[PDB]
């Protein structure tokens, strides 16, 4: 007997990267089905009784130590944001507009620019900070795309603000969560020249070596390094997931593993 | 001298609850304002080189633990969320819209109610959950409001959801953090009759002791009990500040220290 594209799609989704079964076996949905809903449920009783800690919080939270124990000021700031705050940084279909005059940040750069102008004024070199939260963009288009994720955005401003330097903290940072990349020649239109941060096909991060003619916009008139990462990316490299669907904020799957039990 | 009210504005960005200096005691303006920069940049300094730490997150973090500790299951469900998701929860004036059929999240009840009736097909009773995450509401009227706010939701669904075991999580989970409260009878147009969580005439928290007539409309069909506490709040009790703006994501303080120095 063979499957239809709706009982397909339903072990897919009960699919998960450690286990070893073929769809197309010949062994019935209803087998299939029956097996994998008796796994994702042991493995959701797993989590319950002895972890309990969601994939993107607990990552947050490491990633927050990392940054901490190096020297760089942990950031929280606003999610909605002045829509002024472009094209100030110079995409641009992909805004989620609120009311009028607002929207939902795209990325983590401006805010966190402002927060490098204002502490150059207190703190000594080299200022060091980094945020980690929600951004949004129009775009779900597949496996890498999500329109709600997660960003870690970590700079630097003054001494120390060298492309070797900039590199060496993202190999740090990769060495800790034990993930391999390498490191390619870029462009985009808010920055210019960037290093992408690459897991073979798939861009983990963005990053830039400053001064840019964007900085005068800003008051920023130092050198600079930065980086941008996913989260939601950095996971579906470390679980293997088809999908970055698996990774997102969602009521659909926690931890990866399907909540329509 | 006496100061002009943007003078006395800019003394008051400036001052934090440790101070003990006095903004009419006849000191001229430049010197009040420049005693202040002074202390401020010398906190800020502190923090750079000793912790490094957001208030925020810090007590994101901490709650965390808390609850993981007490066998709750950690949630991060979208802030991005269906204009339906009410009338089916029944305010409404205060919902800041996002395109045509979303919204930015007023509360985490409805993504946590869908967990709820989604784990019990597969975790034993009873089911634990709780999230921390920004919520969203057309309101700022100064001291105790944000537009944007951080909120703690915890909830418990089958066996032991009794008041007597709401309160005794209120009590343990606020002796944890130090903070002195009472419980106060009140009602609101969602959940009907609630349990105020006071700390003098600031609220803390809203909690309710279900089943409520609304759990039909999201299929839960179990005793259940659950609490909504604002971080915000908590941190404007802890460090004694007199607006709720210090505590609030934002560009303008950190850690309740201006930014503008
Ligand atoms: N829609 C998205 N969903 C998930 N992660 C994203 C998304 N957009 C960007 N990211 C992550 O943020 C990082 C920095 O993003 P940047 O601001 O450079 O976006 P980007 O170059 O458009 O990414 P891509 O080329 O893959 O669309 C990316 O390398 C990626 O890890
Ligand atoms: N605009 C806001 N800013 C900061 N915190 C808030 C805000 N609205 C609600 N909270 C926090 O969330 C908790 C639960 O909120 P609920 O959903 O009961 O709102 P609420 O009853 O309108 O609060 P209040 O009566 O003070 O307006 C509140 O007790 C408070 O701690
Ligand atoms: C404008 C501006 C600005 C000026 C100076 C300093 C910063 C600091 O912010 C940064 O770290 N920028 C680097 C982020 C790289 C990823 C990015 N989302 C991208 O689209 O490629 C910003
Ligand atoms: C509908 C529904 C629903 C049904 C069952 C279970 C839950 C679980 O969610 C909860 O914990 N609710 C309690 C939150 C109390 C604070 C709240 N923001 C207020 O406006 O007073 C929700
Ligand atoms: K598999
Ligand atoms: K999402
Ligand atoms: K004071
Ligand atoms: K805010
Ligand atoms: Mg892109
Ligand atoms: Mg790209
Ligand atoms: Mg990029
Ligand atoms: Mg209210
Ligand atoms: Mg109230
Ligand atoms: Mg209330």
């Amino acid at each position: 007997p063979a499957l239809t594209k709706s009982q397909t799609d339903r072990l897919e989704v009960l699919l998960n990267p450690k286990d070893e079964i073929s769809l197309n076996s010949g062994k019935p949905f209803r087998e299939l089905e029956s097996e994998l809903l008796s796994r994702r449920k042991k493995d959701l009783q797993q989590i319950y009784a002895e972890e309990r800690e969601n994939y993107l919080g607990k990552l947050e939270r490491e990633i927050t130590r990392f940054f901490v124990d190096r020297g760089f000021l942990e950031i929280k700031s606003p999610i909605l944001i002045p829509l002024e705050y472009i094209e100030r940084m110079g995409l641009s279909k992909q805004i989620f507009r609120v009311d009028k005059n607002f929207c939902l940040r795209p990325m983590l750069a401006p805010n966190l620019a402002n927060y490098l102008r204002k502490l150059d004024r207190a703190l000594p070199d080299p200022i060091k900070i980094f945020e980690i939260g929600p951004c949004y963009r129009k775009e779900s288009d597949g496996k890498e795309h999500l329109e709600e994720f997660t960003m870690l955005n970590f700079c630097q401003m003054g001494s120390g603000c060298t492309r070797e330097n900039l590199e060496s903290i993202i190999t740090d940072f990769l060495n800790h969560l034990g993930i391999d990349f390498k490191i390619v020649g870029d462009s985009c239109m808010v920055f210019g020249d960037t290093l992408d941060v690459m897991h073979g096909d798939l861009e983990l991060s963005s990053a830039v070596v400053g001064p840019i003619p964007l900085d005068r916009e800003w008051g920023i008139d130092k050198p600079w390094i930065g980086a941008g990462f996913g989260l939601e990316r950095l996971l579906k490299v470390k679980h293997d997931f088809k999908n970055i669907k698996r990774a997102a904020r969602s009521g659909s799957y926690y931890n990866g593993i399907s909540t329509n039990l």
